[PDB]
């Protein structure tokens, strides 16, 4: 019943791999309806051709600002911001997909990836969902990240949809 989506992970252009994720729609259903809305476009707007911009290797990558392509843009499909929806489910290893914010009840359409148990964001950022498929194609992406979070390559998000 939960929904499937994916990426199609591009580096420069050229083709990576495949990403899937389970969302947890049971659990956080506007969470999960944001980001499962973005991913297929069919409001008009969402991922398709974005950029991972902050990737920190033994940490996560973050991206879904396809408005200004830094961190400090995009948008939720219930307008500029909205609510944490609950914060039932903890950030419990890597293949955690989290919501990134700027402070209580400000998600937006900013999300990262965890590559490593991160449990002080714990009741802080809304858990949504998890890596299905394809967590050794998250793993290759964390070799263009740095310490300070600049990629060394453009990754970007060339396909995206529903699965199931």
């Amino acid at each position: 019943v939960n929904p499937t989506v994916f990426f199609d992970i591009a580096v420069d252009g050229e083709p990576l791999g495949r990403v899937s994720f389970e969302l947890f729609a049971d659990k956080v259903p506007k969470t999960a309806e944001n980001f499962r809305a973005l991913s297929t476009g069919e409001k008009g707007f969402g991922y398709k051709g974005s950029c991972f911009h902050r990737i920190i290797p033994g940490f996560m990558c973050q991206g879904g600002d396809f408005t200004r392509h830094n961190g400090t843009g995009g948008k939720s499909i219930y307008g500029e911001k909205f609510e944490d929806e609950n914060f039932i489910l903890k950030h419990t290893g890597p293949g955690i997909l989290s919501m990134a914010n700027a402070g209580p009840n400000t998600n937006g359409s900013q999300f990262f990836i965890c590559t490593a148990k991160t449990e002080w964001l714990d009741g802080k950022h809304v858990v949504f969902g998890k890596v299905k498929e394809g967590m050794n194609i998250v793993e290759a992406m964390e070799r263009f990240g740095s310490r300070n979070g600049k990629t060394s390559k453009k990754i970007t998000i060339a396909d995206c949809g529903q699965l199931e």
